[PDB]
């Protein structure tokens, strides 16, 4: 969309809570890029992410037959008390769950059948994703109709966790702070200048 | 072609000879390939290596040009013992020979220039051509028409080395072993699970 | 251009002058480069840079707005004593100065605003421009129209500096020295062996 964009512009996304909390390069290059995002007003624009986003549909009905749960689409959902931060789950399961789906390259997918755990990023992801909406669990799914049918589904339920995402929530107020203060400092410097 | 991708699916080929028995990530890296390429039937999808390609018929003209030698052209031929390996040299030469054409940059085909001597990998690939096809030595040949005449052409003859030959089968069989175990160990645990 | 890329063919530039005086794989990979361009008589073939260079002439105007210098633009200059050697600066200013453009990502151009300094790279490119020409200054530009407009435009000049040139002419002159050898080199071999 454009409003897909334009609801996103500026925001700490769960997507990229790993790169704020990781000990880092990766938190001061998404600083630097929200930085610019909320200055310019406008964001910066491969084979396996575009196969992988198409195939995202297929994986949540997927989902739905193995499961029989109900599922509802949903766009960015803000924190409730942290502005300029926000989650976009793939969808609201029930009243109180969660579904995040990847479509990953086969082996990705291969391994997480191996290990049966999301990486720690996602479990960041997912966490915010919680600490976003109040829910109380997020089911993970790994989806790849390459393979034959008794590998091509996975999933793992990955519960609230109050203590991480306080912690989240923590580092993600302290970014937006020098976040928000470099736009200031930026902005009063070339006022002054001007 | 198709036919050409069929022939090759699942199997360690020459030319990735080097991936298996480098000390690696890159032994690792062949190993999942091959693994997901068993697994889901199918294989996934620069300038320098399409220009290469298209101009690797000059080259073996060239070489002809060159020798008066007869040349044959073939496709993959499999080991003659060890199933799930193969190798497509560029040509059979004469009875009992081989010819590996690369068409690299320019600045590559003048390193071989200067040391005379094809990279290791390159080695280990025209070995196993040898291996694959019991021939008695493979003439490598380095082409690049950008450069003046008297520069465009080298080729070396590469002898078989049975030495080699028995240690790179006797790695390139310790890799299938664990590439089938690995397929048969997913599939199992996929059988059991559902 | 065609005449653009024909009076840069086997020269070292400004802009690559850095490459050659680095303490480097860098200055090995410029001389295996203009190797290629010397022998082969043609010079080897992202979204940031064309939108950067389409952006120059923006750049170039809001210079002249900002200052009210008379520009004239120019191709590439000899140095005026070393053979295959020269500059293409984005414009000559008054009787004695330079303009050198950059249009950068945002990040970079904020980080230009934020330290008041040209990275040592293109300090080595204008002294270079300097060299070439016989000028005394270059202003230094960088622009960025996404931003706000008391943030777009940065400008600061860089003074002729003699002890650095005769270094950079030095480090040239070595450079161009053991590139013309080793084609030579090359050459003698190539002849001697058809
Ligand atoms: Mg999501
Ligand atoms: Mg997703
Ligand atoms: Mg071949
Ligand atoms: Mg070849
Ligand atoms: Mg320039
Ligand atoms: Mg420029």
């Amino acid at each position: 969309t454009e409003e897909w964009f334009a609801a996103r512009l500026g925001k700490v996304t769960a997507s990229r809570v790993a790169d704020v909390m990781t000990k880092a390069a990766s938190r001061q290059n998404y600083m630097a890029e929200l930085i610019c995002q909320r200055l310019t007003g406008t964001q910066e624009i491969n084979a396996a992410m575009q196969r992988g986003t198409e195939l995202e549909p297929h994986a949540r009905a997927r989902y739905i037959i193995e499961t029989g749960e109900i599922v509802t689409e949903v766009g960015l959902i803000d924190h409730p008390t942290i502005a300029g931060f926000g989650a976009s789950p793939d969808g609201l399961v029930g009243d109180t769950g969660l579904i995040e789906i990847k479509c990953p390259n086969t082996w990705t997918h291969i391994e997480t059948i191996k290990t049966g755990k999301p990486k720690p990023e996602y479990i960041k992801q997912m966490q915010t994703q919680m600490a976003c909406t109040g829910r109380q669990w997020c089911d993970f799914v790994s989806y790849d109709d390459r393979l034959p049918d008794d590998m091509q589904y996975f999933c793992t339920r990955i519960e609230r966790d109050d203590a991480l995402i306080a912690e989240i929530e923590t580092e993600v107020s302290a970014f937006l702070a020098e976040l928000e203060a470099e736009i200031e400092y930026l902005k009063r410097k070339a006022a002054k200048l001007a």
